[PDB]
């Protein structure tokens, strides 16, 4: 009553219409807490036992008398009838609200009022009930078992008292009845006062919704699902002893295995065959062809290039040229234009270097940097090479040793060359220590440094001249004194000209022009090439990937080998690197994909060898170093198959483990970019394969008919044909089959099966969620002209939500769109995003009808996680753990087999490991196969109407209509020969637009159900083979993560000799046994043999290229895991940190380059190697943007503050510390920053201090946007500076929906919508328009384009790309914009409250939080904030709809705003509180994942002692 008091004199002092919806809500749940503790209280006067507070089950049964053993023993088991399968152990921390002991009896009683008492009983009991009877149950059987003295008995019981508390004399016959009505009817009329009186009249509605839903749907309900009646299918008689007969039959006869022994002879004798059937299967070359982009040499060490240097270089230059005699017509250009370049005016000079923003135009040079060359003064050599290179296969004889001897010379010339001399944190002591003494010092003095340094320059003044406007013109620059002299012709592809002096480095004498002889000098002229903008990218930051590769390699080398490198072995390695790198060719990346696979094929026991050796002779030889390449590779192969120490395939040191091998071949593979993918000739094959195999589909239709390949064919058809096990086709039986076996092991977890079906939310909004309005691609509609248009699954939401009056779920969705076709089309390459995978994308109901099957196949799934199928997190390792666990153990054994009496034969137990691509999508799969699967198997639903709606869709993705890309059919339509196999691809479009594809689901997420179905396959091998051989203890275990799959045979082996085994086998034969002609010898033989054709019996095949079998486990711990997004190498992320820049500006162009570093050591880098590639983003950052010092927008030339002092924003640098990146964050630093200015201002008045404070202000002022989830930027806190966009040519569709005004109204007057995705219709069109038009959004859509590959080049360093006053200004503008602000600013108590504000062995895959969530906080950080900032009844309804605890929310808001008033120190209610620290929040709520190598847990603690110990290369440091 005291409470109630208190409430009420709370409630006193507001005046009505005064109080938020949120403090309403927290008035009415204490009342409620209040009313219901009077009943609660009474209760534990009058007959309860806990007089203080609730206490749990367990420690209820401990009071009573149960041993604590027997409740930790039962803590084990899961209730059966319990609805959400709750185990014990979480059944007895949960506390009913009143409990007593009398004797053995333990009565509980649980108290609760509502206007609903049977609602309210019943919804106790099935909290209660189940649970406290299994216990009872349980307790019973204990003491049948004699641990418990007596039996225990438990009774449950409910209280429910009305609104009124009419019935609480009938529930609870008490004396004391009459002061708690009137108490309660007292709580009740205050409770009426609060909900109809003090709340605004304009939240008063969003109340009661809240009222609504925040009780059992009182009056706020739709349920107007009604899955619809779909048709299912009726099991057949499926009999196991059908196929056991049919195994019986196919194993009495002699099998050919799959696979090939491997030997170095056998290796050798293929590549020789392989060598000589090329050779006369090709039109022969005796010249190769050219490979180096760039050719050039050096002598000295080389210095930057300037504008003040390239003057004098280039007029120096031009004189030695105009000194040389011409002999070829290149050479003739050459001598023209430094003719023209020398006969320039002194205006003509200064305009040429002048910077666009001072260039002035001139009758002689139009654009900065370029020339005008007339015809009239060209000469006609000249004339003639014009007129040739505008008016526009074969292999090598890698078989003759003579064209070996010759590129390997030249290969090893040019690498001896390269390698050629030429003439404090904790972190900087180790890095200075190792890195920059086995590394840095030693690569420095190498020659191809300074090569790699010149060819950035090179590269920079390529790019400078890809400009549209200057395209148009001729160039000339010079290089190292007027060494190097560099052409420009008037160029989409840009081509140029080398001119050098002859001397040690990139020089292939042989493909050069010319070479002309001034007497002791030799000039080499080399021919006139074209480059195209990803090519020159990649050769822009070939001496930055060529240092990260050589670093990588250096930390293997540590790891392996437990000290460092020599010099002359690191400095062979960057050599390689830095002459893969320059050299960007896609034979190259498909040799280098090839070896991936082909080392280990070669270092096992079995593998399929001879195809992936034939895989490598599938395109010609053109240059010498592919020759060189491949024969390196034919020596280490050779060596490796000889060698059953393993060597290296760059250097002549030899590894100690085979992971380091596999090492140097990935990051050899990942050296090229992958902007040389996805050209004019991989589209084509793609295309090929899959017309290919649906005219294969179609012949199996026209032979069998189409009710036999669609439905799949009858087992006694099998026994009758024996053709028809065949990809593309499957059997009944066996689909029946193998899911009766896996129900086998799904029938003891039906509730949890269910649970999980339903806990898929098969009713919340389709649109709604994160990924299907992702940037993903889609197919678009069939246009006019009878093409698919490529879109983003984004724009097609917005175009289904703008025909549609509400926001369908699931279900509901698909009823609309079941009769559409379904449609599939090859994504565009200059659309394509970050977040596609694969190569085909298809239409909105394809779409649909996936996530339907994926979303109920990955449900039933997850329950068997722990055993076959490994997902992530605790689960992905147990698995794997357990299979090679039983291995072992059974292994650890001997065999007895009885012959005949007690005489017994001895059996020597043995393993043998095959890891095999069985789950990885197939073209010529069949996706019908899944109708009887999932017909079949158990999902412990009450009804099938689900399983019925999975297999519609199933049978509605069965017909696809392909469309062919609008580049191919202009590609065909080019050339006027066609070729046979190209007659056919056209005569499969009958229209020549689409064709129809059946069975094969083009690369559709089906990666669970294509593993759920292998997986019962392998049981159904399992349980037949165990039929087989009753009497032989063989064993079987299989597991399967993401695409791979691993099987281990164990198969017993004759002891001593083979006489007794032979005698048994025989007798076993002539008794009738005819299946035991195949155990005679190599029973693993016969069994793979078995399991294959089992899986093929349900249409999959087993790679005979990518499948490895083994008798050890070394190859197979490390591809196996190979392929998960957690596995992913850091070479990949690490030298994608140099390119692909989102050129959003420099400060989040830096923080994406730091980020992408950091998670690069999160994934296993060394601290020393991400530094290093830290240094060098940072580096290549600056040279960007001009920031870098002594440059032009150096932020210390403008400001009155050092260049550690300086914003990030304002061309600030940061921390700069990997370490301190990882731990605080990559805005951190400006915290950091503004905490120290704040602390010096406020406690000694300094000027500089508020300099700085003056510099944030500015920031602030400039730009102050909201922080939005949806955006793919990196949001500053203390403020930005706004960079001009890239413009495309047509905005996106419906981007002009409505206008920036009336979005930043809405985003203004929602800021729910800022953390959570609106469920309505109206708000989800509002939401989708404005995420279209946000630039990091808009920028994520034109990754690829052109345009902006072109415009992110740009050297942004004399750039009007800057926004200041409503103009677009350079960055030095802005700059001393700054510093004038910050000169003329004082400090004031709101800016002051706004800063303070502002300013508060083993490898594994722990996952982390930064600063981890309160138990007490239940449900996600966002739908919290939402509910915080919720006032519109629609924004609160989608708040309620996205939280997964809705009841528990305002307890969730309390308890952050403890935690924050403990931590940061800040109260919430004050205004505009969170919508500054939210974003922390935010941060702090998501979770990053570590490889971590150790026994290190998943606290942020010790992986940060982790990586302390990790400092040190090859000492520990603890």
């Amino acid at each position: 009553m005291d409470k109630y008091r208190e409430i009420h004199n709370k409630l006193k002092e507001f005046s009505p219409g005064t109080l938020t919806a949120v403090e309403c809500i927290d008035y009415l749940d204490r009342l409620y807490a209040v009313r219901h503790d009077i009943v609660d209280q009474m209760i534990k006067h009058d007959w309860s036992d806990n007089k203080d507070s609730e206490e749990a089950i367990g420690k209820v049964l401990l009071f009573a008398g149960v041993p604590s053993n027997i409740i930790t023993a039962l803590e084990k088991k899961i209730i059966p009838n319990h609805p959400t399968g709750k185990s014990l152990k979480a059944f007895f921390k949960m506390t009913p609200a009143n409990y007593k002991i009398s004797g053995t009896t333990i009565e509980f009683v649980e108290v609760t009022v509502t206007a609903d008492v049977d609602k309210g009983i019943r919804e106790k009991k099935l909290k209660y009930e189940a649970g406290l009877t299994y216990i009872e149950q349980e307790l019973h059987k204990f003491f049948l078992k004699g641990e418990i003295p007596q039996p225990y008995k438990i009774t449950f019981n409910v209280v429910a008292v009305r609104t009124d508390g009419s019935n609480i004399t009938t529930q609870w016959p008490s004396r004391r009845n009459d002061g708690v009505v009137q108490y309660m009817r007292l709580v009740q009329a205050e409770i009426s006062y609060v909900r109809e009186h003090l709340i605004k009249t304009e939240e008063r509605a969003a109340l009661e919704a809240m009222f609504n839903l925040k009780f059992n749907i009182s009056t706020h309900k739709s349920q107007p699902y009604y899955i619809p009646d779909y048709k299912g299918m009726e099991p057949i008689g499926a009999n196991i002893e059908d196929l056991v007969d049919y195994s019986k039959d196919w194993l009495s006869r002699a099998r050919n295995f799959s696979f090939f022994e491997v030997k170095g002879t056998a290796v050798f004798e293929c590549f020789n065959s392989n060598e000589a059937n090329h050779c006369q299967r090709y039109p022969m070359s005796r010249k190769p062809r050219n490979f180096l982009l760039i050719q050039c040499s050096l002598i000295t060490s080389y210095k930057p290039a300037t504008t003040l240097s390239d003057q004098i270089d280039s007029r120096r230059a031009c004189s030695y040229i105009l000194n040389l005699i011409p002999d070829t017509p290149a050479s003739y250009l050459i001598h023209d234009m430094a003719y023209r370049y020398i006969n320039l005016t002194r205006e003509d000079m200064i305009n040429y270097y002048a910077p666009r923003i001072q260039f002035k135009q001139t009758q002689n040079v139009r654009e900065p940097g370029t020339f005008k060359l007339t015809s009239s003064m060209l000469r006609a050599e000249s004339k003639a090479m014009l007129d040739l290179l505008n008016n526009h296969i074969e292999s090598l004889n890698i078989a003759s040793h003579i064209v070996q001897s010759e590129s390997v010379s030249l290969i090893t010339k040019i690498l001896s060359d390269l390698e050629l001399n030429i003439t404090d944190t904790v972190l900087d002591k180790f890095f200075q220590n190792e890195t920059q003494k086995y590394l840095i010092d030693v690569l420095k003095k190498t020659t191809a440094w300074h090569i790699g340094h010149l060819i950035r320059d090179i590269t920079e003044s390529l790019i400078a001249h890809s400009g549209l406007k200057r395209s148009k013109y001729w160039s000339l620059h010079s290089y190292n004194n007027g060494n190097v002299i560099l052409f420009i012709l008037p160029s989409s592809f840009i081509r140029f000209i080398t001119v050098f002096r002859i001397g040690p480095g990139l020089v292939d004498k042989d493909n050069l022009d010319t070479i002309l002889i001034d007497g002791d000098s030799q000039w080499g002229v080399s021919k006139v090439m074209s480059i195209d903008l990803n090519r020159l990218l990649a050769l822009n930051i070939a001496f930055e990937k060529a240092l990260i590769a050589t670093a990588t390699w250096f930390q293997y080398y540590t790891e392996d080998q437990g000290q460092f490198p020599l010099q002359y072995a690191i400095r062979s390695v960057f050599a390689n690197h830095f002459l893969l790198a320059i050299c960007q060719k896609m034979k190259l990346c498909a040799i280098f994909d090839n070896l991936r696979y082909l080392i280990p094929a070669v270092t096992s026991l079995y593998s399929g060898f001879p195809s992936l050796i034939e895989k490598l002779f599938e395109r010609p030889f053109k240059s010498s170093l592919e020759v060189y390449i491949y024969y390196n590779i034919k020596s280490l192969l050779v060596a490796l198959a000889q060698n059953n120490v393993y060597p290296s395939f760059m250097s002549r040191i030899v590894y100690k483990h085979y992971r380091s091998l596999i090492s140097e071949v990935t990051t050899c593979f990942f050296l090229f970019e992958k902007g040389l993918h996805g050209n004019m000739n991989e589209e084509a094959k793609i295309h090929l394969e899959t017309v290919e195999w649906a005219l294969k589909f179609r012949e199996k239709e026209e032979k069998y008919g189409e009710s036999l390949v669609e439905n799949g064919y009858m087992m006694w058809e099998l026994r009758a044909n024996a053709e028809l096990a065949e990809q593309q086709l499957y059997c009944q039986d066996a689909i029946e089959l193998a899911a009766i076996e896996l129900n086998k092991v799904l029938a003891t977890k039906s509730s949890v099966v269910a649970n999980s079906i339903l806990s898929k939310n098969w009713e919340e909004p389709y649109f709604s969620q994160t990924r299907n309005i992702s940037l993903k691609g889609m197919s678009g509609q069939v246009q006019e002209d009878g093409h698919l248009s490529s879109s983003v699954t984004i724009i097609e939401a917005i175009r289904y939500l703008s025909n549609s009056r509400h926001n369908p779920s699931l279900l509901k969705l698909y009823e609309e769109t079941r009769e559409q076709k379904a449609m599939a089309r090859i994504v565009r390459k200059y659309q394509r995003t970050e977040a596609d995978r694969g190569f085909f994308i298809t239409t909105l109901p394809t779409r649909c009808r996936l996530e339907i099957i994926e979303d109920y196949y990955d449900a039933i799934a997850k329950n068997i996680s722990e055993e076959y199928i490994s997902y992530g997190g605790e689960k992905k390792i147990l698995a794997i753990q357990g299979a090679l666990e039983k291995a072992l153990r059974w292994a650890s054994g001997e065999s007895f087999i009885e012959l005949s009496n007690h005489k017994f034969i001895r059996m020597k137990r043995k393993l043998m490991y095959v890891s095999a691509d069985a789950t990885k999508w197939s073209p010529g799969d069949n996706s019908a196969k899944f109708r009887r699967f999932t017909s079949m198997l158990h999902n412990g639903l009450p009804n099938n109407k689900l399983k019925n709606c999975v297999i519609d869709a199933l049978k509605q993705v069965y017909k696809t209509d392909f469309f062919m890309s609008r580049k191919l059919r202009n590609y065909i339509d080019s050339m006027e020969s066609l070729d046979p196999h190209i007659k056919q691809f056209l005569d499969f479009f009958p229209d020549g637009h689409h064709g129809e594809v059946k069975g094969n689901w083009l690369q559709g997420n089906l990666n669970k159900c294509s593993s759920l179905f292998g997986v019962a396959m392998s049981l159904l091998f399992k349980q037949v083979w165990t039929n087989l051989f009753p009497e032989l203890d063989c064993f079987f275990e299989f597991a399967h993560h993401s695409d791979d799959a691993l099987f281990i045979y164990g198969y017993l082996e004759p002891v001593d000799d083979g006489t007794d085994w032979f005698l048994f086998v025989s007798q076993q034969i002539q008794a009738g046994h005819l299946h035991w002609f195949s155990v005679n010898t190599e029973m693993w033989k016969s069994m793979f043999n078995l399991h294959e054709h089992i899986l093929l019996l349900g249409s999959i095949k087993i790679s005979p290229k990518k499948t490895t079998v083994s008798p050890t486990n070394a190859e197979f711990l490390s591809t196996f895991f190979e392929g998960c997004a957690v596995s992913i190498p850091f070479v990949k992320i690490l030298l994608g940190s140099l390119s692909d820049l989102p050129g959003l500006g420099y400060f989040d162009d830096l923080a994406a380059a730091q980020s992408r570093c950091v998670k690069a050591l999160d994934l296993g880098a060394s601290p020393q190697v991400a530094q290093l590639a830290v240094a060098l983003c940072t580096s290549k950052v600056e040279r960007l943007y001009g920031t870098a010092p002594g440059m032009v927008n150096h932020p210390a030339a403008y400001l009155q503050v050092k260049h550690t002092d300086t914003p990030i924003p304002l061309g600030g640098n940061g921390a700069m510390s990997i370490m301190e990146l990882a731990t605080a964050g990559i805005g951190m630093s400006d915290k950091n920053l503004l905490k120290r200015a704040l602390l010096g201002y406020s406690h000694k008045r300094q000027k500089s201090m508020l300099y700085i404070l003056g510099l944030f202000k500015f920031l602030m002022k400039l730009s102050d946007e909201t922080f939005q989830h949806e955006r793919l930027g990196q949001f500053s806190f203390i403020g930005k500076v706004q960079w001009k966009i890239f413009t495309p040519k047509s905005e996106f569709e419906f981007a002009d929906m409505y206008t920036s005004k009336f979005l930043e109204l809405w985003s203004s007057q929602h800021v729910t919508y800022d953390y959570i995705i609106p469920k309505g219709r109206d708000n989800l069109l509002i939401y989708l328009v404005r995420k279209l038009n946000d630039p990091s959004i808009v920028t994520a859509m034109t990754m690829q384009s052109p345009l902006q590959l072109r415009f992110r080049m740009q050297a942004k360093q004399h750039m009007k790309v800057c926004r200041l006053d409503g103009e677009w200004v350079t960055f030095r503008e802005v700059l001393a914009a700054a510093n004038s602000f910050a000169e003329n600013y004082s400090a004031t108590s709101q800016d002051m409250d706004l800063f303070q504000t502002l300013t508060s062995r083993a490898k594994v895959a722990r996952t982390f939080t930064v600063r981890e969530k309160d138990q007490i906080i239940q449900n996600s950080i966002p739908a919290v904030i939402g509910y915080k900032f919720a006032v519109t009844v629609e924004e609160m309804s989608d708040v309620l709809d996205t939280a997964k605890f809705p009841d528990s929310l305002s307890v969730d808001l309390k308890t952050m705003k403890d935690g924050v008033y403990r931590e940061l120190g800040l109260d919430i209610s004050l205004p505009d509180v969170m919508k500054r620290i939210a974003p922390m929040l935010y941060k702090s709520s998501k979770s990053r994942v570590v490889i971590v190598q150790g026994n290190v847990e998943g606290t942020a603690e010790a992986i940060c002692r982790y990586w302390l110990k990790s400092m040190s290369l090859v000492k520990t440091i603890r």
